[PDB]
């Protein structure tokens, strides 16, 4: 069990519903994920999660059963993470950088 | 060259270059998204274009060239995409529907 | 309409379907790519596709199509993909380089 | 710490190498996980690892910790990952499948 500083950006869906919309599944998760103490950005294509890489990876873990325990299926993620030892970055220091080089 | 409608949400980085920073390479290509007509939101761990799937990804593929073109010899990119015949969303739309339903 | 030459791995999912068994979805577009000329390899994870970027994004964007031509309401994506200028490799050059580094 | 079953591929790349060739990083990270007692298949476009959700998260975390000891200052990785009430799974079963109905 890892405990490296990770960012996190997940993008979960469920496969078998009886429905293209998914919605109620994306808010499902989304408010399991704010009740963890564990920082969390929400976006139109996922949610960036950080944090140790046991933790972050274990509430991604938990929310899928956590659908399962709901009545789904399947269901199936695309995460996109990274770890660096160069400097401490959180999502918002993230944009920060870019939006501040942008308008240079 | 199909053109369904289509929402991508794209995370490019380059490999090989001298520094664990990339933010210089984020900012260039997020110019250069801006410069395009199609809609396009700025998150922490990638944009989100949205328009027909060949204006899309051929945008995509001219941030490729680009990058090259700037000197970068190698771009790494993650595209999450999806098309749906049910109904027309952006990606404001999207995540309208999820914060609606979160606060219910 | 970029034609810079890419490697892409697709995964591809159907939304909405009433099975989460979606093996027939995948066994259909596989034999649509199978029918393109450009050069792909299937594995558990998705499919690798190469060839200029527009052939290559065009046949992805025409699966999609396919899919909802066939029924499928929504359909989600992942594309990896990577251009690089030091050199040409295919998927299996890919693979083979990193097979001989291994028993080294 | 979640135990379900787990399908995931892993794309891992570094970021700030001298070289826009990494075949180095990736033999070194595959050897790290043919170590592993979990199933694991590696393809030109990653490796498919699968097993209970803690002990498959908690390698690709191990993985990302050794490429930091080996000097690798930053590592980006995607992963693919789905998990499954329906039926038990694995990555040849998968692909098995779907060959299967391609030749139907």
């Amino acid at each position: 069990m890892p405990k490296i500083f990770c960012l996190a950006d997940v993008c979960m869906v469920p496969i078998g519903t009886d429905s293209a919309s998914i919605s109620d599944f994306v808010a499902l998760i989304e408010k399991k994920i704010r009740e963890s103490p564990l920082k969390s950005t929400l976006h139109s294509a996922g949610t960036t999660i950080e944090g140790p890489w046991d933790d972050v990876m274990g509430l991604i873990g938990e929310i899928h059963e956590y659908g399962h325990e709901k009545g789904y299926v399947r269901v199936h993620t695309d995460i996109r993470v990274g770890t660096r030892t160069d400097k401490h970055q959180t999502a918002q220091d993230k944009i920060d950088v870019v939006l501040k080089k942008i308008s240079q």
